């Protein structure tokens, strides 16, 4: 294994002929967001990051069954919720049904939904999306599994989804808390690249950041974890205006703040915000 960079600059010149305007990546299923990354890379280290109540998981589970469309592989690993309750979000967002009337009381406050759910069982049982919910689990818990589902999938471009980052096992349990999130972090960059798939991590933010005027997010918000920014390719905020002010003149848009992009522009993109349904709408 020498350095040499022949059969490599062969490819690259190749994907430039190939480079007809169209996503080369995996696509989020957002337009505009596909427009600025072109899709995500089997390289990429992806962080979406926001407050709480700006949309983060309901915009991750609609970005999973998005991939999923493409044929891609997901896999979800949810330390925050039990597989049961992501696969009810999954349906509720498919299939356009309301949460309450789901919840409970489904076999009597529902009406002729119940094409809708079959319909939107269907979906998500012939979906690419798997589900690791253990509540405790370290970079290297998951690197096993990203194996294990590659050896699984012939051809298949997998896309590690991570619910929050700073809820992982750190390697060294008696670090600084900033080393244990640094050291996760560099992990799911090298797993990323060692593996070749995309990892797409969920992370919070400083409750600093309401105590600004401005309150959306920036980079220096990462606070707590330091590398994080460093590491990442891909950073995209969240921020949903009617949160903060209850008479913004954008109602129900969530605002995808791309406050990184290593390979490319940086720059904002909205989006109608289904709250009830936690789906998301494609501005033009």
């Amino acid at each position: 294994d020498d350095g040499s960079i022949d059969e490599a600059l062969v490819t690259v010149y190749e994907e430039i002929e190939s480079a007809d305007g169209n996503i080369t990546g995996v696509p989020s299923g957002f337009t505009e967001l596909d427009r600025m990354t072109y899709g995500y890379k089997r390289r990429n280290f992806v962080l979406i990051a926001a407050r709480p109540s700006m949309g983060k998981t309901a915009f991750a589970l609609k970005q999973a069954k998005n991939m999923s469309d493409n044929d891609d592989v997901v896999n979800l690993h949810s330390l925050e919720m039990g597989k049961k309750e992501n696969i009810k979000r999954l349906i509720v967002t498919a299939g356009s049904i309301n949460a309450q009337k789901i919840k409970a009381a489904r076999r009597d406050f529902a009406s002729e939904d119940w094409g809708k759910l079959s319909m939107a069982i269907g979906e998500i049982s012939n979906s690419n999306i798997n589900i690791f919910d253990k509540a405790g689990q370290s970079v290297n818990y998951i690197w096993s599994k990203t194996r294990q589902t590659k050896r699984k999938n012939p051809g298949k471009r997998v896309i590690v989804m991570i619910d929050y980052l700073q809820l992982l096992e750190p390697a060294k349990a008696n670090d600084s808390r900033t080393n244990q999130i640094s050291q996760i972090s560099r992990d799911l960059k090298k797993m990323a690249r060692e593996l070749d798939v995309v990892v797409i991590a969920l992370s919070q933010l400083s409750r600093q950041v309401e105590q600004r005027q401005d309150k959306r997010p920036m980079l220096s918000d990462l606070r707590e974890s330091g590398q994080l920014e460093q590491d990442a390719d891909i950073i995209e905020f969240l921020y949903r205006d009617d949160y903060y002010d209850k008479e913004s003149e954008s109602k129900n848009i969530v605002e995808v703040i791309i406050a990184k992009h290593r390979d490319g522009p940086v720059g904002t993109v909205s989006l109608a915000f289904i709250k009830e349904y936690g789906n998301f709408v494609n501005l033009e």
